[PDB]
């Protein structure tokens, strides 16, 4: 889908962006940043949080504005993706 | 019906015996406690470990958006075809 | 609303059955175990996990179980009750 | 339109000021600290601190139930009156 697409891409344009940020400033390996990207927008969370001041405020404003994001593509990764192959299957061709 | 909800019930079940199996071998974690990993991770209550091998973190990332979507669906299914019927249906003379 | 004081009653009620049990079979206090039901159930989380085979696979259940009704119950919060007492405000009398 | 928007807007910034001072006096975290606890727990992302005072669990709880709403309606509608329509509205000729 066309929106599923944009979702996308955006989704991972924010990833990119919170993982360039947090192996910078915070001082993770990409992988770490990837991971607190993450689990940060999807909020389920980790252990660890930020240590500088800087940290902190973007985290806070990466939340807001990339929560809905994370979200919406998630709703469309489950409805336009992973729950209709399945319901391909109730039919048995 | 609760046709719908039986596939959703049945998805997460595999989805939560692919995070144990997972993070049982690959991070070390007794089943029960790969299990907790899983089902605090999808449902994004979190937990104060995090996983440790790179394997671990890319996991769980895919492992967060594919099953997010499956386990709030079974959740909102189990409200809307179980929890919200046996409530309202005792709210009768 | 009628609905509304269900889902409170149901929730107050979840809250005491998971006070109750984490001060129990966890050893919390009381407070600490209405703190872990609380920010379970709401999906916040906490740095701590349980610690009892016992009480990993309660908060399972507990969770899948009362999720949906804590956050009816947020719902009806926010809506019968918080947004609108200030949307009576803007309507200058 | 963006007049109820407004109003969830500034309820949440409130509310964040709310917590910020509360958990800067009782917990005796620096402001940003406060803010960013007050931030990830209405979030429901979390981090690794939890409140050490019984007063702080009280407060915690109840802010938790009563801002969940407003901080996701909130986001709601940041993603329906900001963010729905800045991108749609750019996947025009
Ligand atoms: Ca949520
Ligand atoms: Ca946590
Ligand atoms: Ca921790
Ligand atoms: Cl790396
Ligand atoms: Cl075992
Ligand atoms: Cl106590
Ligand atoms: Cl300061
Ligand atoms: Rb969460
Ligand atoms: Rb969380």
């Amino acid at each position: 889908d066309k929106e599923f697409q944009v979702l996308f891409v955006l989704t991972i344009l924010t990833l990119i962006s919170g993982t360039i940020f947090y192996s910078t400033v915070e001082g993770l390996r990409p992988i770490d940043a990837l991971y607190f990207s993450v689990v940060t927008l999807t909020t389920v969370g980790c252990d660890i949080s930020p240590q500088t001041d800087f940290g902190k405020i973007f985290t806070i404003l990466y939340i807001f504005i990339g929560i809905g994001l994370v979200f919406g593509f998630i709703h469309k990764l489950a409805v336009n993706v992973q729950l209709p192959s399945i319901l391909s299957n109730l039919v048995p061709r």
